[PDB]
């Protein structure tokens, strides 16, 4: 399988763009940012709103849980080659302590709102408009043949106030080359895609539509997460039971994959699930039929068949945040 857009991009430019093996860290002063308040944490960091000494600037600091270079040289070098994106958060410097060596990134700094208090607080409107923005960062990430792979609430940072979203986590974002077979545990497992629930290794960046189509539907129908599967095999059936057995196993035979026996007992049977049974009294304020027109062209189970970024931001869904912005 190879990417509808962008397939060249890594193939076009310079080995040193793409090879993080071979990158070299330039460490900046570790006094000059200091710790106030933790603000978050996941398996690999710990999150800290700091200052710069310097400007008294609020900054954000990114303290990494060991692990190997490779991985720590990759986030550096695609969040470098990402700077000044779209919506894309900015890296300001990287620093280590001296004893243990252990490094921190240092991001520009974001007021972020918890979306668990946010999202039920979004009118129609609001949503289209961070859908937007939230896509400008994805088609931006794809053109310089990044994937992110990892897009999910947690990861997309909004300041309500100011009306600014920022996607971060880089940390498991690789470069896409054809035909190359990637790992497939990556992301979270409730906006996973069926690729890597089925063991599709040559995927590309419709991995990440995905992602968004999962996280997309969770704020229109207020049901969050949208497929709560509680692990792997789990979470194929959970979208099988809304999307289908019919296309999934159209998609298996395309592709050529076996699923194991286990599994295909596990996922049974099923006939597709119209997105409007999902309607209720607490969502209703959300589901225009464009809304529908949207999610259906992202939730596929061939990666080759979703809306890629570019198109998606075209969609006349987003007319109107179009419009607005056209000034």
């Amino acid at each position: 399988s190879k990417a509808r857009v962008y397939a060249d991009v890594n193939v076009l430019r310079p080995k040193e763009y793409w090879d993080y093996e071979a990158l070299t860290v330039q460490w900046g002063e570790q006094d000059d940012y200091e710790v106030v308040r933790k603000v978050g944490r996941g398996k690999y960091s710990e999150v800290f709103e700091g200052i710069n000494v310097n400007n008294n600037e609020k900054c954000i600091i990114k303290i990494l849980k060991p692990v190997k270079k490779k991985k720590i040289k990759r986030e550096i070098k695609i969040l470098q080659n990402l700077c000044g994106g779209p919506n894309i958060v900015k890296l300001l410097d990287i620093v280590r302590d001296q004893h243990s060596k252990t490094p921190s990134l240092i991001f520009e700094y974001v007021n972020n709102t918890d979306f668990k208090v946010l999202y039920p607080t979004l009118t129609d409107y609001d949503i289209r408009y961070y859908i937007y923005e939230l896509l400008k960062a994805l088609d931006y990430c794809h053109s310089q043949g990044i994937m992110h792979r990892d897009v999910k609430p947690h990861n997309v940072m909004i300041d309500h106030e100011l009306r600014k979203l920022r996607l971060i986590d880089w940390g498991l974002a690789e470069f896409y080359h054809p035909g190359k077979e990637y790992n497939v545990r990556v992301a979270s497992r409730y906006f996973k895609g069926p690729e890597l629930l089925v063991d599709l290794q040559d995927y590309d960046y419709s991995l990440d539509m995905w992602s968004l189509g999962c996280m997309f539907a969770g704020m229109i129908f207020r049901k969050e997460p949208f497929f709560y599967g509680h692990d792997n095999h789990d979470q194929l059936v959970k979208i099988a039971k809304v999307l289908g057995t019919d296309g999934l196993n159209v998609y298996l035979n395309k592709y050529r994959i076996e699923l194991d026996p286990q599994l295909e007992a596990l996922v049974g049977r099923h006939s597709r699930k119209p997105w409007l049974k999902f309607m209720n009294a607490d969502n209703q304020h959300l589901v225009s039929p464009e809304a529908i027109d949207f999610l259906d062209k992202l939730l596929r189970y061939d990666h080759q068949e979703r809306l890629t970024a570019l198109e998606a931001m075209t969609h006349p869904y987003f007319q109107q945040v179009r419009a607005a912005e056209n000034s």
